[PDB]
């Protein structure tokens, strides 16, 4: 066999939840294959088909500040850390499906929200009335899988292929943050009444949904310098969208208005309190070994509070 290896520092640090994949774009495909080989197995995929698939996915991400190829591999790495620290809890098909779902989950993103596509009257909004971009990301995933020499699931039976594509579809749709609020509330009630049952497929779907949110938002779980610099890329996109809202004659929401730049630290505090902390809190309740995501999120909350008090500059 030809086994994938990483340099000593990457081999050690890739196992940490707060790993950053670095600025060398040409190393990310190898980092992804390494993670697939360790979390799934060296026999899960034909290396030639997987490599061809990876390079086609990369080509269908756009040169946008945040929703780019680096984001796809970063979200895949957070899923790798969750799977490796909870290895007894997931099925063979879920391992095969979830790293692929993460790599593909923002395919052909143009850096605009579902709200903007609706207000613009983009053709995608007519095709997909809810979770507009997320239905598009899944459609793009299916298109790539159906290219000649790209069927990475070719050894699966018809029924197994259908199951893994359903795992991928549900996981990608769950990254619509509008759906997260309802999903987390249901999981919180299920955990607190002790009704949560991982033998129940409808419950497994919700747990995978929350895992996808946790991976998608994982910038808030990095070390402070990574968290702060990633926020710059997020706002680059938000403020471009705000500009486009103003061109349509619509007042943008505060987070999309570049003239409100000085309110970002208080905006971050609001986001950590309303979304991030509850997300990682509920995930740690269901999957205790994901504790390091919540610890790092609480640490960054404390950093944004220091910025607000004028002890940190951003
Ligand atoms: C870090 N992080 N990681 C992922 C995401 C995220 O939400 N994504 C989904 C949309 O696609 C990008 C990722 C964020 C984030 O910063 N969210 C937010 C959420 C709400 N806000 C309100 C304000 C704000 C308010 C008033 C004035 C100025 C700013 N600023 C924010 C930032
Ligand atoms: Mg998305
Ligand atoms: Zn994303």
């Amino acid at each position: 066999l030809m086994q994938f290896t990483l340099p000593v520092r990457l081999c050690k640090e890739i196992e940490l939840f707060h790993f950053d994949i670095g600025p060398f774009e040409n190393m990310w495909p190898g980092i992804f294959v390494y993670m697939v080989h360790r979390s799934c197995g060296t026999s899960c995929f034909e290396l030639e088909k997987l490599c061809r698939f990876i390079m086609s996915v990369k080509k269908n991400y756009r040169r946008v500040p945040y929703h780019n190829w680096k984001h796809a591999v970063t979200v895949a790495h957070c899923m790798y850390a969750i799977l490796q620290n909870n290895h007894t809890l997931f099925t063979d098909l879920e391992r095969k499906g979830l790293l692929i779902a993460c790599l593909c989950h923002d395919l052909d993103h143009r850096g605009f929200s579902n709200s903007y596509l609706q207000k613009f009257d983009h053709p995608l909004a007519a095709l997909y009335s809810t979770s507009t971009m997320e239905q598009h990301h899944f459609s793009q995933t299916v298109s790539i899988l159906q290219l000649e020499g790209h069927n990475i699931f070719s050894t699966l039976s018809s029924s197994e292929y259908e199951q893994v594509l359903e795992i991928i579809r549900k996981a990608i749709i769950a990254t619509d943050l509008a759906l997260y609020f309802g999903n987390r509330k249901q999981l919180e009630e299920m955990y607190q009444t002790g009704s949560l049952n991982l033998n129940n497929q409808s419950h497994r779907d919700r747990v995978i949904g929350l895992m996808m949110t946790a991976c998608d938002l994982c910038s808030v779980t990095k070390l402070w310098p990574v968290t702060k610099l990633t926020a710059n890329d997020i706002y680059a996109e938000f403020w471009a969208e705000g500009d486009e809202m103003k061109k349509l004659g619509i007042q943008p929401i505060p987070m999309m208005d570049r003239d409100k730049k000085d309110e970002v630290p208080q905006g971050q505090l609001g986001f950590y309190n309303a979304v991030a902390i509850p997300c990682y809190t509920t995930l740690t309740q269901i999957l205790p070994p994901t504790e390091p995501l919540l610890k790092a999120c609480r640490d960054n909350l404390s950093q944004w509070e220091k910025v607000i008090r004028g002890e940190e500059t951003a």
